[PDB]
Parts: structure tokens; C-alpha cells; sequence
């Protein structure tokens, strides 16, 4: 937990928050566990949905999309490795929603470098016994 | 899966949603692979959380509450072993929100015996390719 | 860990009983490790055996066919989970051989629900420092 | 298969049949799949056992002693390794008991050294689909 | 048949934690991928516990008792509870004879690297022993 | 660990020896870890190479041989089970560069019957922490 360490998984939740292929905001999430990276999620449309567009006519997101958050934990779900243990670096604070399942998924610690507009998500993360540092 | 192993699958289902204690609705959800019950997951508070009851005063249900879906999707992520190509057996018809992870986990078919409220999940599933039964 | 989580075990081993083809018997036995079922055995004949009947034309059971537990341990020896740790819930009480098998497996605890006509498998399970409880 | 290979397997059991304290008779079995030895057993007291001796005051077996392929089978529980689509290297041919778990197991092929007094074991392998071998 | 920004993600992930390397002659970063998760981040350096992360002698060369990125990739899978079978290799640096011989070995499908290393024979021997290769 | 099983490794570690195609010398090493035999490797080409000869008609050796070390190291990265922690049975001291890979894996100990014409081998374990013994 070395801050050279932290800082090279900070920066690769940040780099695969670049494919998210959304425009309103890109959005990244990683699972880290014993020097290993178990999961990485982006913001995006399901897998093989009709479009990879995030946005809708009005500019407003695809109710469809899948968080960060959400899609590393389901992933986490199609490995074969344990999400319990673990720690997450987000690029955001991340959604109301997502932490909760965080929280049940035995996650310790999260990080996150950028504070979303709300702020409630982290309010949540810390109520349910989950460990935060902005970065 | 033959008929009377499939209703043996979905009276597990209804049996860990007995052990809710949510008063509202008591929901249960089985994950189903290779002969095993990978997780039980039934709606209910987080771990650890100060009150085990779902409920408000208004009736109304505790917003921090997770759906039956959202706990076992959760454990799948908490253990080892995979979602992956497995089959769903839940009491209610599940929502659109879980049917967006269920369909993102790689879930092949979800059984359900009651049919709730609304059935958008329900559309939504077989929408991003999960099958669907009732029973 | 809970004793209506702890019922529902037992009478999900009682629902996979039910799905045994034998006439003379139907007997299951569940493994259960995490939170997780494992494994659901019951008695029969092998997998591809010509009939699924468990008995001679004279009423006696055929030497072919498994115990609940046998299965319930041939499908851990399936499985690419451990069998170490876990704990075990029968609706009958496990034969001598069963339980020698069982204890050597690792096995922690053995639920059962029904007493068996004949009960050394028990006394075997205590000899070899198997916790053993009726229900 | 290569001839060398396989020679080699066997002896293998041979060599872990020594490491048996019976005396009326010394067991190895070894399940191999990929290339792997995933597990090696031979025939003795359950572990932790009072006495490592197999023999009663009078020669006779001891009823808690376990076959050597009882031992592999259980051993493969414990593994996080499927004994499903592998090939078991035993020094004497199974018992008839053993040889039903084995076929249930999905052991493609059994191979065997020595053979046993009674021979219903084969007989009970070979009718359950699997390939056996002399050598 | 990787996606293009993915492809690139990770070979810039294997950039990254080849920074931590503390070697100074060349640092040299290895992640191992497998079902879209990153099993091993290896990167060259003394073995643990050495009384020296220090890298390299009073000459400039290289300590032997240091351990290539591909090595402490390998290691790690071998000490780790997945299999490295059935995955693919991302490299800082294109992998030396002798650790190509053991990724072959070990299964990997592909080998993706960014600098061609001073001598070639390093990705001959991934060549000819079936494993992909691919500069990015 | 106990005589007559830690010399049926070492023997184990011999009949893997002879199945190599080397004519200039036949090397074995076993993996073995909480009483289990996880890894048997020996000195040859790679999988699926032109030739199984181990020797130039030099008579020299093929570079693109793997020592016996080398296999049972990159079989433990194939594998789904932990090297660390376990101990290494070989049929002659591994070399220096094998050495380094064997003690980063936490290996606890390495058995050794003959030593090898150098001798580095064993003082770099010496050095890296793992133990060493004859026998
Ligand atoms: C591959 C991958 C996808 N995802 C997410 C991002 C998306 O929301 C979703 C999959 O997006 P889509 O990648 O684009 O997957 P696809 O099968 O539809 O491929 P394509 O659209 O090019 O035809 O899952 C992750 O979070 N991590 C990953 O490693
Ligand atoms: C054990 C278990 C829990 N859960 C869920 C239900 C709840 O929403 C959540 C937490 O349940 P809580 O069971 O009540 O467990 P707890 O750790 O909080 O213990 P207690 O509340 O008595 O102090 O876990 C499942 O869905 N399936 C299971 O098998
Ligand atoms: C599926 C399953 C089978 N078994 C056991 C019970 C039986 O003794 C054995 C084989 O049962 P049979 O289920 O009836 O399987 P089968 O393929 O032979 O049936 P069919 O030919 O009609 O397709 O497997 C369990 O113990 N648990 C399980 O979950
Ligand atoms: C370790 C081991 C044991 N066994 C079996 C053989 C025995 O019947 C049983 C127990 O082995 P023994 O281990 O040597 O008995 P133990 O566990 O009580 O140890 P000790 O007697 O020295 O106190 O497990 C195998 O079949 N394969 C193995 O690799
Ligand atoms: C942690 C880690 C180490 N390694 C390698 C790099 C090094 O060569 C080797 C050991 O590195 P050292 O990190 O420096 O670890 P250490 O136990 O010696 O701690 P310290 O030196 O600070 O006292 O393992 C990886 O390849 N990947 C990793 O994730
Ligand atoms: C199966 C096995 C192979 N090996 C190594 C030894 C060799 O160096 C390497 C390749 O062996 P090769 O046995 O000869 O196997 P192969 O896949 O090349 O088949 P073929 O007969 O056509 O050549 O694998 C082990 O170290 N341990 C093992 O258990
Ligand atoms: C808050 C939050 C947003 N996002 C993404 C989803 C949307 O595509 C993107 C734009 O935000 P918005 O749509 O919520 O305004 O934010 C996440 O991926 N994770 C989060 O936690
Ligand atoms: C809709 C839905 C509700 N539930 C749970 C949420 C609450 O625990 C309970 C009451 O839901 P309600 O408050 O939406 O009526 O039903 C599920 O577990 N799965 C579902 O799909
Ligand atoms: C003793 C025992 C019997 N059985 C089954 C075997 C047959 O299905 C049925 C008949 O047994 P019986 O012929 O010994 O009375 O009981 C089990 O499934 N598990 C057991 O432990
Ligand atoms: C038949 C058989 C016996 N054995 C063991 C049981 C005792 O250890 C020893 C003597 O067997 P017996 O007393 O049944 O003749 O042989 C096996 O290990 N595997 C077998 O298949
Ligand atoms: C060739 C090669 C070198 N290295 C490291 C060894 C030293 O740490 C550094 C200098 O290489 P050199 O000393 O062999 O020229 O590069 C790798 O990590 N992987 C490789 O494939
Ligand atoms: C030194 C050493 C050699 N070998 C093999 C390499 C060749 O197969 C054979 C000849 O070794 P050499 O050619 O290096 O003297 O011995 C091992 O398997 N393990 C070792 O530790
Ligand atoms: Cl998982
Ligand atoms: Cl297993
Ligand atoms: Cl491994
Ligand atoms: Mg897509
Ligand atoms: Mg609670
Ligand atoms: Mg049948
Ligand atoms: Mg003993
Ligand atoms: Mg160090
Ligand atoms: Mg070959
Ligand atoms: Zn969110
Ligand atoms: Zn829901
Ligand atoms: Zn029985
Ligand atoms: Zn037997
Ligand atoms: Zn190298
Ligand atoms: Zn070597």
C-alpha cells in the first residue's frame, strides 16, 4: 500500500475510464486484491446492446448505461476470484446505489480521486463500514 | 433440468424468502450452476446495519434495503465461482434495475413464479437476451 | 449461523429427497460451505444407468445404486470447490462406510433430521470428531 | 499415454502403496487428468486416527480403514479440482463400492496392476461406461 | 482482435507499473491478462527481501540476482490461485530467450510489447513455440 | 514430515526423472504442498516441439530445453493451486537461475538427492531464504 503502488492503480482506473466511450462523463472503477487487478469497469450500454452511445436525442443518459461501480462488481461475479477483501479505486465518488452494494460485497477501502456533483455516495460508503481517501 | 428438479430449485427459492424480514414483500433469489445453489440471496438491510427491519414508518421500504436480486448478484461477486452461464431462480419477477446486472452477469435464463407489479424486467431480460419462464 | 437459515437447509435437503426415484427410501443430503449449497445429493441409480429405478424385481434395493451422501461427495469430487470446512445436511442419518468418507473429507458438522433404523453412522461421525446434530 | 508416462503413473501407485502400514494388503491409487497427479491415496485409518495400524487383534481389517481409491475420491472433494474427465492409476482392482463412485465420478479410465480376488469391481466399472486396463 | 483503445489500456497500464521497477539501467513492466482481468503486474528488480532493491553493480551493469519483469509475471502466477494458461502477456519490453521459453510453456496465447529490445532472439523464440506476437 | 512419505517423494521425483528424453542426464522435481503432490516436472523441450531430443548432434543441449525446475515452476503457473509455502522435491540441486524463480515463489524447502556439478545452485537458496536438505 505503498503511495507509489496507489498511485499506478489510481492511474489505471483513470486510463480505462477513457474507453467509457460516453460523453457526458467517463467514469472508471477498479478491483484490486493481493497485487492483482481482479476487475476493471467503465460506464457504458450493456454487452452487445444495439449501441454503444450512452446519450440520448435530448443529451441526457441512456437508462440502459451500466455505472462503474456496477459494472466491475458484475464482473467480479462472472470471475472466479473474490470480490471480499478487496479495495476499489474509482475515478468518482461513486453513486448512492453502488455503494451500497459495495458495502455488502465486504469491499474495505474505496478511492476515488474526483468528487462527483452529489456527494451522498460517499456519506453512504462510510455509514455502511467502508473505509474512504480522497486522492 | 428436468421439471421436477426445476420445481425442487424454485420451493428453495421461496424458502429463503421466508427468512426475510421484510413485511412488505418477502422475496427470495437462487443462482443456479452445475447442479449447485451458488448463492441465496433474499431481500433484506445490509450486513452489519443497526435495524434488520426493511420497513419505514409510512410502510414505506427502507431505502437502504437490497432486492433479492441485488444479494445474491452480491455473494456471487463476495465468493469465488462464477455467475457466468448460470440460471436464475427467483420468487418475483425481478426489476429493471437487477435485470440490467442480471443480463450484464451473463445469466442464461431467469425462472420466476410470481409476476409483480409492473413487468418491465421481465421485458427488459429477454430484451438483452436472457431467457424468461414462469412457473 | 442462524436457526431459521439452519431450517431452511434441512428442508431444502427434504425438497431434493423428494426428487429420488427409489421406492423404498428417498433420502438427500446437501453440502453447504459459505453460505453457499455446494452439492445436493440424493439416492439412485448412476448417470445413463438403463432404469432409474432403484430396485430388483424381488423389492430389494439394487447394488447399483448411490447414497445420498456418496453423491453428495462424488460431486464435490465433480466440483472445483472444496469439501473441507463445509458442513452436511441429511434427512437420514449416514451409514457407517458414508461416514467414514464423510469425516475424512473434512467435514465440520452433520445436520439430520431423521434417525435411521440402525444408527452406528452416527457413532462414527462422534468417533472421528464430527459434530453431530438432530433437528 | 506415452508408454514412459504411463509407466510411470503406475509405479507411482506403487510407490505410495508402500507408505500403507496394512499388512494384510497395500493399496495405491492415483488420479491423473492433464498431466497431473491431483491425487494420490492408498488404503488406511481415517486421519488423526488413534492407531496408523489397519489390522484388529486377529489379523482381520479394521471396519474404519479406507480403500485406497475411497482416499483418492476424497481427496478430490477436498481438491479444488474436478476428478470429472480423469484417469485413475490403481495397484489392485476396485471393489465393487468404490467402483460405483468412480463411474459417478466421470472417470474416463481406470488402469490397474494387480488383480483382485474378487473381480466384480471391473465387472461394475466396465457395465457404468468405464475403460479399464491391464498393465 | 483486442479493441483497439482496450489493447491500448493495457499496454499503458504495463507502462505504468513499470515505474515502480526502482531500476534504473532500463525499467521493464509485464502484466499478465486473462478474461478481461489483469492477474500479475511483474516489473524487473532484486528478489524480496534482498538486502538491496538497487539494481544494478558499481559498473553500471545489472545485478544477476535481478529479476526480469517476465519472471516476477510468472512467479506471481505461480504463487497466485488462477492459472496463467489461456492468457495474454503485455510487455514494456519484448521478453528475453529464456523467459520466452517459459511463457510459451506456461500456455500464453499472445505477447503484446511496445520496445523492441537491442536483441531480437528474445521474440524468435515466442515464434517459433506458437505464441502470437504483436508490436504496439 | 514424516520418513516413509517424504522418500516417496524424492522416489516420486526419480520415476519423473526417467521419462525424460535427455540421454546427457535425467532430472525430476516435485511439488509438494499440505501432504499433496501438485507439480511433477523434468528436463525436455517444450510442448508441442519439433523433436522430444533434449541433445544437439553436437551432443551439447538444445537451448530450448527446460530444466526440470523450469516445468515444475511454469506447471504451478498453469495450475489453479498456490506454489508458495509448499517444498520442492528434486533429483539434483537446481541452478542459480532456477533458484532465484524458486525462492520468489516462497518455497519453504528443497529436497535434494544428488548434487549437481556446480554447486551455485544450492548456495543462492541458502542465500534467498529457502531451506535446504540431502537426502
Ligand atoms: C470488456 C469490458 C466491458 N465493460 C463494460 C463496458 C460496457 O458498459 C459493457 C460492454 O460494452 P461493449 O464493450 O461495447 O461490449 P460489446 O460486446 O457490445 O462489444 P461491442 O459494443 O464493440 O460490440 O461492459 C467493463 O466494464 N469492463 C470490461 O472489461
Ligand atoms: C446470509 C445471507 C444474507 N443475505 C443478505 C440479507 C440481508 O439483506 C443482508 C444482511 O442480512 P443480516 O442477515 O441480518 O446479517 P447481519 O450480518 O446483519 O447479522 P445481523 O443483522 O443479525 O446483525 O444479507 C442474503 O441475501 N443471503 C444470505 O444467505
Ligand atoms: C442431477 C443430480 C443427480 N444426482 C444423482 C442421483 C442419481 O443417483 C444420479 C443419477 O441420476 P439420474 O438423474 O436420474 O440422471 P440420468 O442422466 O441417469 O437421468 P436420465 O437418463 O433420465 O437423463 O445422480 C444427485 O445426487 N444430485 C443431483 O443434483
Ligand atoms: C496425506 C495422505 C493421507 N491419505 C490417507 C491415508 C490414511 O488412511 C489417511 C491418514 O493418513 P495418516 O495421515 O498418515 O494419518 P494421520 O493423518 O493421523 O497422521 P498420523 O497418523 O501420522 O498422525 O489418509 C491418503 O490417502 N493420501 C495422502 O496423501
Ligand atoms: C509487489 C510486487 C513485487 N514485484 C517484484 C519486484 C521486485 O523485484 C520483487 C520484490 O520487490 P520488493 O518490492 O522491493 O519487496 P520487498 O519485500 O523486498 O519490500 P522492500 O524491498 O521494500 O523491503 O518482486 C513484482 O514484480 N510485482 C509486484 O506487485
Ligand atoms: C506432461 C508433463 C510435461 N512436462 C514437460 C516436459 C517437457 O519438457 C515438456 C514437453 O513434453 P512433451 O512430453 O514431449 O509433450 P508434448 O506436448 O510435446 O507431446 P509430444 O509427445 O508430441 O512431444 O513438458 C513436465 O515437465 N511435466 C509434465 O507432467
Ligand atoms: C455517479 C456516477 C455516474 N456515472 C456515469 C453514468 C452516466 O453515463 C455518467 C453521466 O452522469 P449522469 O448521467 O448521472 O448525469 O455518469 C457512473 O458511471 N458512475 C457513477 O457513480
Ligand atoms: C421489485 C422488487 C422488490 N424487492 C423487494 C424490495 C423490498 O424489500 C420489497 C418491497 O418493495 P417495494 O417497496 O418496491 O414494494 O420488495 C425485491 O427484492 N425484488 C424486486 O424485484
Ligand atoms: C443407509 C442409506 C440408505 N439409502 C437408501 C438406499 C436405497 O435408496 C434405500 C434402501 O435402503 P435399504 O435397502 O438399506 O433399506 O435407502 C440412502 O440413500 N442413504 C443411506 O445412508
Ligand atoms: C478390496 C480393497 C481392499 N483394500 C484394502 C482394505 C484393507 O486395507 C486391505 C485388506 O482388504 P480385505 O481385508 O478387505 O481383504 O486391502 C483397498 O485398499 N482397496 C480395495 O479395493
Ligand atoms: C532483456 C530484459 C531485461 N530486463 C531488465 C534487466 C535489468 O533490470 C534491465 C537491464 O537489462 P540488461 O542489464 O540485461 O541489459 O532490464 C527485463 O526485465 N526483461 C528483459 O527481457
Ligand atoms: C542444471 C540443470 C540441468 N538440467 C538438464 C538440462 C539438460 O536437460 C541436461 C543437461 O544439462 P547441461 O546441458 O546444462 O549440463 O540437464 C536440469 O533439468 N536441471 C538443472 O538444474
Ligand atoms: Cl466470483
Ligand atoms: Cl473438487
Ligand atoms: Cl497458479
Ligand atoms: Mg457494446
Ligand atoms: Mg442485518
Ligand atoms: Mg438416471
Ligand atoms: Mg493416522
Ligand atoms: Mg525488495
Ligand atoms: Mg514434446
Ligand atoms: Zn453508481
Ligand atoms: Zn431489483
Ligand atoms: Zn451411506
Ligand atoms: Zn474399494
Ligand atoms: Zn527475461
Ligand atoms: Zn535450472
Amino acid at each position: 500500500m505503498k503511495p507509489e503502488i496507489k498511485e499506478a492503480y489510481m492511474k489505471t482506473a483513470e486510463l480505462f475510464s477513457q474507453v467509457s466511450n460516453c460523453k457526458r462523463m467517463k467514469v472508471g472503477a477498479i478491483v484490486v486484491k493481493n497485487g492483482s487487478i481482479l476487475a476493471h469497469g467503465w460506464n457504458g450500454t450493456p454487452s452487445g446492446f444495439h449501441t454503444n452511445c450512452c446519450e440520448l436525442e435530448d443529451g441526457s443518459t441512456n437508462p440502459f448505461v451500466l455505472h462503474a461501480e456496477q459494472n466491475a462488481l458484475v464482473k467480479m461475479a462472472k470471475s472466479s476470484e473474490s470480490i471480499d477483501g478487496s479495495e476499489l479505486f474509482c475515478t468518482h465518488s461513486p453513486c448512492p446505489d453502488c455503494s451500497k452494494m459495495i458495502a455488502q460485497a465486504g469491499v474495505k477501502k474505496v478511492y476515488y480521486r474526483n468528487e462527483y456533483r452529489i456527494t451522498d455516495g460517499i456519506d453512504v460508503l462510510q455509514q455502511l463500514g467502508v473505509e474512504v481517501e480522497k486522492m
